[PDB]
């Protein structure tokens, strides 16, 4: 199949390359022509066309149904591209938003684009060589049509042990290949958002445990209550056969082996948006979510010094 | 090597069997003689001997250094066995406590046993489910002399390096290569059960992170939501897709996908969750050390509240609300 | 002064009565004419007039600047009234919204109304229980011109300085002396409902702090504790003793002591706690501003969980635990 | 009555003065003789005796039942005094511990002292002019005996509105005077400990709200979503007729009126012990206590920079 790709950052460029390596043709565009030419040089021979604008890209899509994948900075930039494509595309064409879009915008865009018969698909991704775990929303018609593109990008079943009771109606076998049609437009970015919220919580659980172990050698403790524990070795031993074995643990063991004191790191952690939006979904649904909440607030506080709340505490105490 | 094992519950019996399958001679004891004979039947090649009492077990250990592994219920029972061994063993013998003992008890026991030259080793194990065939992830404390001596025993029980990708940049002093085989000498006595305790605390937090996310997704179809804000999400398929290539890929996720595939409604579970000592003890360590631990704490409190109806705090909230 | 009031529920009717007791002429309207007549009966000295519709209410306001106070259910109902007034009023008239409106709606309404020169004032009130006799603590937003004009109305409704000790060091520029009387111009439109929203968020946290402490004390007699670690504590007397000279002395404590004196078991309350918009909206503001707010969040989540049985998250926890 | 007082810090000295002003005789001791002489000069004429040691103090207590109030730094110092008094006192004498003692130590001391017939009373206090709110444990015999001393120190009923349904058996009228016999030894310091835990939670609730209001003018917000709110005026207006009116609010309004930016404060807040012990009691009892927990953890984190947990988070993110 042929697909246009707008946005050639790390993920957009890699997506184009992996598609071209799996027998699909790509039409490439990015605001920066040097990035366009770099990705063109990375794409398998003759599997690619470079466009110079969005209209030129659309004109270069010659299949019955034009498919355009947008991988742009979330927000106004992605919205601008979507509206321009809304003007340039027509009935049964397909727009895929692979960005970290707030899922409610996906619901809105899909409704607008449907007034012209344009199908909207939101893809949340979690690479070039290993494939992309994908959670996506849209109509059955459009997601069926683009199934070959997604199958090309997905990791496939791999060598992990299969989940035992999966042979039943209601369970989509494509989930075992690492890509899942989650429901209508917006549901893919919604599931990806919660995936990131869970990830935040897992990260904070590990981070707290390692802090507790590191601080078991604290001067504030009496010497006979101290242990001088080896952080990198503990992360490593947990990699094999423990209940906490996980991709996150693997990363932590690599970072601790490099520099166990973590002296090279500030500890100032951003939150990309998905954490906040996960908490908002919890609020909307009256779901208690203390772990994702604690993870988000730890991130907020890591970026400031002492904040006004803490100054209020000191002021109250002094007033005693 | 020859090793005595007292306590033949699931873990003790499995440990005896795996040791014997790696060619070690094991002397078996349990308060219930029928359990001793059940475990003996599982050992092959004559590498198992049934003892009739704890003194008889000790008498059957003929090596220069007697090694006795205690795998009993936490608390008074383990303590009784350790005190009896204090009386029965002598200089350079080794007592291993493999239960989920509170690590401060290990510090006290090792100091006492050192009075007679008896070495005390605390072993914390993870992975008890798949352990017989797949091996045990182990975190253990004690003196270098004794833990060096029992290295073949621990290596027999550990999973080995396996086929996972090796961690980069480990060829440095300070980093124990045995960690890559799944068993780690953590420091002096008590440090093994301390590290295992924190492992469980982290596990609590990871479990709660998943449980919250799945609750949010499940309730995206809630009647309380406007119809046009709902999604009817497939919990088992979402669990499954995250298994391959995602940031939350993990053994806990594998279990969750299996449970959800079996029955997505989780019909068969009440939701009333117990907590063993380790979550509480991890939070105690955080407090002692002035470490913020909101995720482990939230996991513990969620468990507390899952076991009750509305509690007194909530009734106080209602009374205040009525008051204005 | 003359003022129209639309919405004669508990708060609207009480506000009309107190205004009239301070000599203001009030024009009354409510969708239910029987409520209008009930409130009219409570006004003395001819200072109340019953209107028959919102346009009739507006027609009965003969001052240079028409002032209309809207005290209706949050949401579509208040919005309908505000839009109708946008059509009926003109330059320099004043619309006051006294409900618990989401403050972003106040920002939008004030911008729209300024198209016709109509001034919009948001008033957040606290103390609705004792308000008729004791006055209303008020937080309000709008232009200086309009809020200056309605100052006698707000002063009539406020508690006044009373007999509490004055706050030291308030004789400074930047500090509004009206704050000492219990009504504060908080800034532009929306800022009054914003400050009131945060007031309620703090209240949630204070309530939960007390509720947790009382739960800890009540459960100090728990059967799960060893008998020699129990205390049988008297909740109502502990509440009472804290009223005089303690750090937790507060109106919430006064209410709690009263409720516990009435019935210490709190037998009559389920513990299932609702939450109006303000707790959620306070947390939304914290998120927007990247402010950690763990206590307000914990109070909200406690309320969520008080209303359900075991939820899906807890069933996921049970399923994972069974898995190993 | 006559009472010996050991420990003449702020509270010990004030307790001695207030007793002497209410018709009781005090015998004073402190390790620092200059502090002894300062308090002696503050005590009403001839209501006082200065002792030079614990034995001299006990010898100067000539009543049938010797009462000794210990107001010393918690821990080894208080324990040393209690053991020395255990040696010096006898049957039906009374030892009062007014410090911030961990209540389990009170249970232990009371049992030891009872082996000689010495009664042990723990008093938790929450001053000179206004009186002390007191929560105390011990036997009915000893607490009855010292009731005049406690009544002298308590605030009395004052001018606040009386709690309506208080005229019933089971409700101790002394609670309305601001001192409460809480049960056996240890129960007073236990109730005081939870009082402090509640106070922490109340403080953190206010502190969070003021932080939210202060940060409503944040640069990170778009200008049209900002309010520049007056912190001192908001605290003040809430003092009269609001649901949050409280002693803590009064203190906050005074601090904000002095310096609304709170520029003079670090925000580095200690935790004295009661917060931790409250949380431990919650754990022991399987009681969820997220608000007191969040308050304690905010204090822990206010005293450090970025901690090892946060560095673990940065390391994981970089590993992506
Ligand atoms: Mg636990
Ligand atoms: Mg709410």
């Amino acid at each position: 199949m042929q697909i246009g790709i707008i946005g050639l950052g790390r993920m957009g460029g890699n997506i184009a390359v992996r598609l071209s390596r799996h027998g699909h043709d790509v039409v490439l565009f990015d605001r920066d022509a040097a990035t366009v030419s770099k990705v063109s040089e990375r794409i398998e021979g003759g599997r690619g066309v470079a466009a110079t604008s969005l209209p030129d890209l659309v004109a270069k899509l010659t299949a019955k149904r034009k498919i355009v994948w947008v991988m742009l900075p979330c927000g106004e930039i992605t919205e601008n591209a979507v509206q321009e494509l809304y003007g340039l595309l027509g009935k049964d064409d397909i727009v895929i938003d692979g960005g970290n879009t707030y899922y409610k915008d996906d619901i809105r865009r899909a409704a607008q684009l449907a007034d012209k018969g344009i199908h909207y698909v939101d893809v949340g991704t979690s690479g070039l060589e290993r494939g992309y775990c994908m959670m996506y929303g849209g109509t059955k018609d459009s997601t069926d049509h683009i199934d070959p593109i997604l199958d090309a990008l997905a990791p496939g079943k791999g060598d992990v042990a299969p989940t035992p009771d999966r042979g039943k109606p209601g369970l989509d076998p494509r989930a075992e290949k690492g890509y899942l049609h989650c429901g209508p437009a917006g549901s893919g970015h919604f599931v990806k958002m919660v995936h990131n919220g869970i990830e935040y919580g897992m990260m904070q659980a590990f981070a707290e445990g390692f802090d507790i172990m590191k601080s078991k050698n604290s001067p504030k403790l009496p010497e006979d209550q101290r242990f001088d524990l080896n952080m990198a070795d503990i992360a490593e031993v947990w990699r094999r056969g423990s209940v906490v074995s996980s991709w996150l643990l693997d990363l932590t063991a690599e970072a601790l082996a490099k520099n166990a004191s973590l002296s090279e790191f500030t500890g100032e952690v951003a939150d990309s948006g998905e954490g906040r939006w996960t908490l908002e979904a919890a609020i909307e649904e009256a779901v208690p979510a203390p772990v994702i909440t604690a993870s988000l607030f730890t991130r907020f506080r890591s970026r400031t010094g002492n904040n006004y709340a803490e100054k209020v505490l000191s002021a109250m105490r002094f007033g005693f």
